[PDB]
């Protein structure tokens, strides 16, 4: 029901070995850690959670670029890319975050359907 | 060795039924028809070449956004977008050519791989 | 030494009216305010800070999108654009932190000059 | 009414001396010269028309990635990156064509007010 793609726009190809730490907002409004893994070969990461375990909230899916630029050589501006947003506020979903890295910029886009 | 994935920033989905054409630039420096088709139910537009055909040159990817966002209701800025690239100059080579469309803006990008 | 730009994809225009908030990183690892303002008709926030007040350290600057786009009758993605930088003093003087919206979309760069 | 922003996403910077071409359709679907320059130490291009001959019609601008790319030494993708749309007069009045490259990548928008 989560799933990361990360892309590299230098090299024209997927961002491998990338971390990704997701965070949801709790009762009391901090961030709880939630979920978190690496870009396979691909760019991807699945298998972040469950559809029981992903359950309504707030989520911020924190993507780190500096490691990503810095562990190429790379001395890149932001210091990672978060993406905030509500989740499964009229039942479940499955959202894919993707993400278009340059050193000195990015974009990032959903995609959300209804299985 | 050819494919196109679109997707919408509007609605956070593919980008569905979009017109692609593909030229390829000739001898004479005229853009000759390659290859065309539509994006699936995902956004992906497979099986627009082989790798025997796709052969060394300089491609055209005529994305047809206007089309796209007319069929939609919905009067956008731009004609289409194009994407021009040279392709398998270094020997074959799988492309994947992105592109995020909103209506008064575009974002694209490569994915290159060797197999 | 700091200023914001804000556009928008679907209507073609500055992004007028958004709110943003400009963090410092602290000590003891927190969020402190830092500046706010809402962007001017032409989409830019500036004023924001002098070079004095600005010095080194890891910015946070939070766009809201969301309300930016609930304002327009539109339903968003987002709850907020964050973006994250470390300042630093070696680099050149100005930063202009940009970004382009759309309702489940946004692009982000940064302008660094002398 | 028309102007050009150019911006370089690998290094935070206007991207300069980087060749624009402009191009109006002609009747006959060919592409005229229209208008053209390199931009500024500010990644901009002012100057390319005016309100006399910049009538309603289809426009290209190719800005000439490639060359500014190799320039820096960096191996790209694109050949050119070509932004074409139709100037329409029932709207606003000035019209900016922004891009954002990437060596593999470009991102661009319009900014168009009154
Ligand atoms: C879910 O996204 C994908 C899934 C599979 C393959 C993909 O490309 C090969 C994508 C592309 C994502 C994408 C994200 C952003 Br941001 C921008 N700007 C662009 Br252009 C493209
Ligand atoms: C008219 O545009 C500008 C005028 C003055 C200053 C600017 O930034 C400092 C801009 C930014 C343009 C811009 C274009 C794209 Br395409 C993306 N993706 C992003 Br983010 C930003």
């Amino acid at each position: 029901p989560l799933m990361v793609k990360v892309l590299d726009a230098v090299r024209g190809s997927p961002a491998i070995n990338v971390a990704v730490h997701v965070f949801r907002k709790a009762a009391d409004d901090t961030w709880e850690p939630f979920a978190s893994g690496k870009t396979s070969e691909s760019g991807e990461l699945h298998g972040l959670t469950t559809e029981e375990e992903f359950v309504e909230g707030i989520y911020k899916v924190e993507i780190d670029t500096k490691s990503y630029w810095k562990a190429l050589g790379i001395s890149p501006f932001h210091e990672h890319a978060e993406v905030v947003f509500t989740a499964n506020d009229s039942g479940p979903r499955r959202y894919t975050i993707a993400a278009l890295l340059s050193p000195y910029s990015y974009s990032t886009t959903a995609v959300v359907t209804n299985p």
